[PDB]
Formats: structure tokens, C-alpha cells, sequence
């Protein structure tokens, strides 16, 4: 909510609080999603000044506030800064921003990143440039210098981040996306590649110097309907756990697809229907290995901006013998949100 | 303080900065409060959304910074979320919520729980239905469904919390409260059980397969006077620890009195007399021993709705042979609130 | 920003978004700040209630979340609250708070803690009186209750903080500072001791019972211009590790000196040149060793009261022999930062 307008700064404070518990069978494990209690609350600020009339500064927060722990020494689980970053953004020449913020290969992702709540399962957390990272460099530019209207275009370099954890870090890396919208259509490609540490080269699985990660994406949203597709690719950069052994890596290549169709209702209801594969090839002692395979069905309806309720129905096509450990058991989440 | 009132949705945006301090006698070890700086801030917020005539939404997340720990490694002792869940109340039909919240038996246990800085003893958190509890879907119903003035009712679900503590855990369980008010007098039922975990069975000390905690509660609130008193039992759902043996798990049973009366001057101030006991029954190896025991005597100058300032004195009579391991020395607080 | 001003109480919620990043050359470690990104938010909140005419009530909470952690594990990494106090202001005869705040020995550091990214390195957090602490109780006065104007002193109680080591804890103290401004100019004297705790007394590092710190403080400020230094000595107080040995305590003495000059160009430029050396002498083992030593050249630049940028760049004197382990490379950090 917009709680502060004066002498060219315009202040934005937003936050939710949401109910959601997960029913899936068994003890959890063996499911898409897991099962019990996975209450939240988010709260961040986004800030906006007008330094002249071509020239806004800008900056951003977010964080995640986990609603499912006790108040004792497990209160911290899963809480973290999600967004952290200030730009620059200049008449038509482009923005510039740096922190932590959304990956360029994101840009391609988001088409499909549409569920209510399950789906955008490629496009996972401190993995490259597909979600968000720590230190990017981001400059973006609208409708080719004010001479192409919808016509879009973005480079981001990244820089390397050697954390504790080899699922965690990542050597330097440059990205870029292009993008194109008109009448309801969008298309999109993006593309980056990045150097991989030392202590990702020592996982067991998983074997080169370069990550690498691209998607293509296409849509239709207009008239009330949503439809949308993703394509995309990377080699060695896609982390898994082989569950039976306990060991880690990356996976050589994975080929991801994922399409999603919706429509919104006048009265509040947006029924939603997705499909969703992500498969790994050249696993070192497995070869090829499903790591994502599903139908999902859903519903969201909208009392107004402030309020809303869901369900999200996940039909698992992962089978039962998958050679990684991935569960086979469905997944169904009900939840009911607050935001400002 | 409501810092947005736009379009049907009212934001309130609150918090307080307390700095407090106990002074117990010896290493604070054997003392009720234990002894040092306790300084703490606050930070909440509260939504509410008009979708209709007769159709409010409302979410609530609060947190608890402590403001006593070094800024190296201890840095988050005692950081938590305290709140955190989503609603909808419907005209005369109820209201229903769910999330980290009140539980039922506290619907009770509240009447006695308006010390300056101490009381409320029996009220522990993550502790089934007494204090704040995870995952519970609460159904709330006022007057009645209109028909009788000032009956009011609740149904509580709580769902299992199996954490990696006994002490935070937790099986399925039900509660309910009804309570009537009527020109200052409030009388109040509440009732909840539970299952217990695996991990709870496993403690040394209690023994059962289910956890149960109840409640009765009288009150006279109006022409400044103050004046409540309640009354509950529990079967093995009480944290306890031997200090001596260093063993833990829950009484068999507890019998719990608390005794409270205030007056308001409008001045200003507001004296306090207040008495507590809490004794647990059939101790594994001990018997009959008395958790919480003492005499309080203290007041709060309000200065304005914004500003004010206490000293809460614990007049301990618990005695030096306690047998759990209790400690019997006294405690004072003296605490300056900055709120909004 | 002001969100909030109503029937007394105005309350201010103030932050920042800042995009920083560290060039030091090799691993970073033999380097004055370290190589890398370095991204953080800032969060806080301010209230201010008129209780009558010569009535002030107050409080503050400010907090640090780090930009550069992943969300993982990881998370929290140097999170922590740097201010948590409330108090009272009344007419001519002074304030009074208590909490977490800033020592008074700062009364007189913070005339030289003005660089844009660097500088104030004897100004140490949980150390005594020279930053922040935890649980002082403040006493300040303002114009010589209202007698002579400009004059004003401060006294400060400082309580034990026992914590799990020895740099972040601390034994009872008192401090106080003396100051006068006229016309641009202004002159400070600040000082205070305390007892060591029992944990400090067992390092390997530094002996006695008492800790002590001090410092002067000399200022221009005005007609654009800011020049100012500072001296102060400190025996048995400030934290020293020897990268060799692994070893740690406090220095036996320091003598610091710290000399800063800056101006501000109309349209928005804030050149800085910076001069800093801190030595400890009777270094059990070692003899005079220097702990900070170098040069600083650096400019701001202000788009306005909400965004800026800045280029800060240390010429580091330490060199490569220096006998603690002490980095002798130099750092230049560049940064945008978005405020409110």
C-alpha cells in the first residue's frame, strides 16, 4: 500500500499473511509437495524518486517470514531477504540496478511461473539465472531506445558468490534475454552462462567448468485468458540428490517443458490447468531420470485486491521405482491470503 | 496506528521499543525473573478488508526483537514470530481464521493475564491450547448468531506439530470455549485435547497417550475497578524439568489458581495486588510438588496511550527445598515503553 | 519518512536499500575491507509523543538485514537489531533512556565517522563505550539547563553483560563527555571505565581489571566546509587477534588518531580526503605493533535527500610484515544507495 507521496518520493509498504496447509498422503516424503502446516508472512518496501523529469532512483526489500515454526530455537526456519537492490532508471536509455534480485533467464521462466500455488519448478533459488541470486548487475531496456514500441532487451552480469555450500555458489557469468510483445502475444529467448566453483566441481555428480541455462517462452494474455509455454535447457547447472546413496550434484543436461492455461472468471474464479516435465540425461550411474512429471488442476477466487482462497491439486506422473528418490504421491494445498 | 485507510482497506502498522530490567538477587539462577537487561521491540501489523456489506477479510503477522543480544553470533536469541494468520468474518455467522494463534483454553486463562510484567504463568507457548499455538483453524461465534447478547462460543482445531523437541510438539487435537458477559461480569468455559507425540511419550517424566487442559474464569471489569479469577487442571500437558537429575517431560497433573485485582486512577496510575500457584500431582519420583507460587504487588503510570512506565515486584513463596529444582528468590522489574 | 502524525504522536519509518561491492585483489584476507558484494537493507522505526508542553516520551528500533547471504542456510548471517531503547525529554532539565544505544565515548569518534563507506575503525560495537552497546541507561543535558547555550554533558551507566565470550561482553562502568559548539566550532571530552569480566580476564591477550577509553574531538563545520580530528587513548579495551598464533584478547594501550576533510559542492558532490592510525604498544609478545594505518580518498555524490552514490577508496600504510597478521592490501568500494 502506497503510504507515503511527498516532494517527489513516493514510498510503497506491502505484506501478506497466509494460511496454507499441504494434504498429502503417507508421512510426506513420498509426495510432490510434502504435508502439514506452511503458514507465511511476507513484508517489504519499495521506494521511488523523481530526480528530474527524466531521471528515477529506486530501491527494493523484501523478506520471508516463516509462519510454521515454534517459538523456540527452530523460530528462525526458512526465513531470508528474498529481494535487496537500487538502480537507476534514465528516460529511454535503460535502468541499471545491483543486489540481490531476479536472474535475465527468469524472464523467459515467469511466463509458466503462474499457479496458485505449486508450478515454476525449474526456476529454483541461488541456481545461476533462473530465480533469484546474490550480485547481479542488471541493465534493461524499453522499446529500443523509444524507437520500436514492445521490442525489449536486458544484460545481467553476475558475479561469483563462493559460498559454504556448492548447491549455494556459483563463478562469474554474463546472461541476456530479448523480448518482444504485441496485441496480447509475447515472445521471449534468454541466455546466460557462468563459471562453476571449485567446490561445485568436487560434487559427485555432474562433470565440467560451465554452467549453462536458456528457455524460450510464449503467451497469449488477453480478453481474460492466460495461456503459456516454456522451453529451455542447461547443462551442469540444475541440482539433484540421488536419495538412495545420499549423494548431490548437478545434472549433465535436463530438457524442461512446461504450459499452462487460465481463465478468469468476472465474478472472482480463475480456474487454472498446467502441465509440467523436467528430465535429466547423463546421470552419472542412472542415465536418463525424471525429476519433475505432473498435471496440476486448480482454483483461485478473488474476493477483491486484499483478499483471496485457493487449492492447488497436483496429479504426480513420477512413478514409483524413479531412480533418484523422487516421490511418487500427489499433493493438494488450501490456502487462504491477506495482502496490502 | 492506522497508517491506511483506502478504498475498503484500513492497514494498521504497530510496535513498541521497551526498556526493561530485573534485579534478582545472586546469579539470577535461583530468583523467579532472573536478573539483567530484558529489552525488547515489537512489530506488527493488522489488515482489514470491507469486501462487502456484510463480508470482512483480515490477516495479522507480529514479531518479537530482542534487544539485549550482542550484535556477533547471539545476535537472534529469542527472535520470533509470535502471530501470523488469515480470516474472514461473516456478518452474524462467525468469523473463521487460521494460522499461528491464540488457542482456545487461553480464551480462559487471559482473564488473569494483565500484570505489569509478570503472571500468566500457566499460559506457556507452543504448549496445546493455552498460549500460541501453530496450525490451528479457529471458529469463532458472537451473541449467538445474533439472537442472545454477550454469548459467545468457539470451536478449535489443532492440527500435529511434530517438531524435533518434545516441549514444541504436538498430536491432533479439539477445543472449545463458550463465555457469557453481562454489566461488567464475564464468566468463561474453555476445554481442549490433544494427541501426544511419539517423542513426548518418550520423556521420563508423564505418562499417557493424551494431552488435556482446562479452565474456568470470572470477572468484574467497570468503573475503573478490575477484579478476576481463574481456575484449571491439566493432564499430562505441563513442561516441567527436574533441575537436579536434569530429566524433563510433563506433569501428570497440574491444579492451577490465579488471583487478580487492579484499580484504575484516573491520573494515571494503576496499583496491582495479584496471587499465584500452580501445582503439579503424582511426579514421577517426587509427588506432590508446586511449580509457581508467590504474592505481586506493582503499578503503571500512563503517561498517554503512547508512553508509560512500571515496576512489577514477585514476592516469591516458593521455598528453598523445592524439589523440582524451582528457585525461590524474588524479582523486580523496572521497564520504560515507547508504543504506537 | 513521517508516516504518522497524529493527536500527539508523530512516528517516522526510515530504511534503506543499498547495492555495495568490495574490489580488494587476491582472496580479499590480506586486504583492508575485504573483496566481493556487500549488499544490505536497513529497517527502523522512530516515535516521538508530546505528553504536555514540557513533556517528551520516545523510542527507537533499528534493524540490519545483510543483502549477500543465499536462502539457505546461510540466511541470518550478520542480521542483528543496532538500536532498542525508549525515553522521556523534560523542558530545560534533560532526557533519560535506557536499551541498546550508542556509548558515550561516540560523543566524540562520530566527529571523524563521516567517510562514505570506510573510516571510524576504533569505533568497535559491544566494546565498552566507543559504539554500540547493550543495557545503558543515558543521561544528557542540553544549554547548561538552559543557562549557558551550547554547553552540554552527558553521564552514562553502563551494566555488566556477561556473555558466551570475551569480545562481546562486559563488567559495570560509568562514562561521561563534556562538549561545547560556537559558531561552526566545537570541542568535545569524553571518558569512561568499567571492570572486565572474568571471561575477558582469561584471554591470552592484554591484562587487568579495568577497561578504559578516551578520546577529544575538534570541528569546523560550516560554509560548506568539514574538517575535523580526533585523539584517544584506550588501555586494556580494544580487540586484537594474532592472525599467527590464532590468539586473542585487547591491546595493553592504543593510541589513536583519526583526521578528516570534506566539501560540499552545491551540485552534489562531496569530495573526501582522510588521514587514520591506530597503534597498540606492550603487545604481549609482540611490543608496538600498529593495528590501522592508512590513507583515504573518496567523493559522494547526493541526486538528492533519497539517492546517492559513492566511490570510497583506502591507500592502506599497513605493511607486509606487520607483526598481527594485519592485511596490508588496499580496498575501493563503490555503492548506490536508495533511502526514506
Amino acid at each position: 500500500a502506497e503510504i507515503y507521496n511527498k516532494d517527489g518520493n513516493k514510498v510503497d509498504l506491502y505484506g501478506k499473511a497466509k494460511g496454507l496447509h499441504y494434504f498429502s498422503k503417507g508421512n510426506g516424503e513420498n509426495s510432490y509437495g510434502g504435508n502439514g502446516d506452511m503458514t507465511y508472512a511476507r513484508l517489504g518496501f519499495k521506494g521511488e524518486t523523481q530526480i528530474n523529469s527524466d531521471l528515477t532512483g529506486y530501491g527494493q526489500w523484501e523478506y520471508n517470514f516463516q509462519g510454521n515454526n515454534s517459538e523456540g530455537a527452530d523460530a528462525q526456519t526458512g526465513n531470508k531477504t528474498r529481494l535487496a537492490f537500487a538502480g537507476l532508471k534514465y528516460a529511454d536509455v535503460g535502468s541499471f540496478d545491483y543486489g540481490r534480485n531476479y536472474g535475465v533467464v527468469y524472464d523467459a521462466l515467469g511466463y509458466t511461473d503462474m499457479l496458485p500455488e505449486f508450478g515454476g519448478d525449474t526456476a529454483y533459488s541461488d541456481d545461476f539465472f533462473v530465480k533469484r541470486v546474490g550480485g547481479v548487475a542488471t541493465y534493461r531496456n524499453s522499446n529500443f531506445f523509444g524507437l520500436v514500441d514492445g521490442l525489449n532487451f536486458a544484460v545481467q552480469y553476475l558475479g561469483k558468490n563462493e559460498r559454504d555450500t556448492a548447491r549455494r555458489s556459483n563463478g562469474d557469468g554474463v546472461g541476456g534475454s530479448i523480448s518482444y510483445e504485441y496485441e496480447g502475444f509475447g515472445i521471449v529467448g534468454a541466455y546466460g552462462a557462468a563459471d562453476r566453483t571449485n567446490l561445485q566441481e568436487a560434487q559427485p555428480l555432474g562433470n565440467g567448468k560451465k554452467a549453462e541455462q536458456w528457455a524460450t517462452g510464449l503467451k497469449y494474455d488477453a480478453n481474460n485468458i492466460y495461456l503459456a509455454a516454456n522451453y529451455g535447457e542447461t547443462r551442469n547447472a540444475t541440482p539433484i540428490t540421488n536419495k538412495f546413496t545420499n549423494t548431490s550434484g548437478f545434472a549433465n543436461k535436463t530438457q524442461d517443458v512446461l504450459l499452462v492455461a487460465q481463465y478468469q472468471f468476472d465474478f472472482g474464479l480463475r480456474p487454472s490447468i498446467a502441465y509440467t516435465k523436467s528430465k535429466a540425461k547423463d546421470v552419472e550411474g542412472i542415465g536418463d531420470v525424471d525429476l519433475v512429471n505432473y498435471f496440476e488442476v486448480g482454483a483461485t477466487y478473488y474476493f477483491n485486491k486484499n483478499m483471496s482462497t485457493y487449492v492447488d491439486y497436483i496429479i504426480n506422473q513420477i512413478d514409483s521405482d524413479n531412480k533418484l528418490g523422487v516421490g511418487s504421491d500427489d499433493t493438494v494445498a488450501v490456502g487462504i491470503v491477506y495482502q496490502f
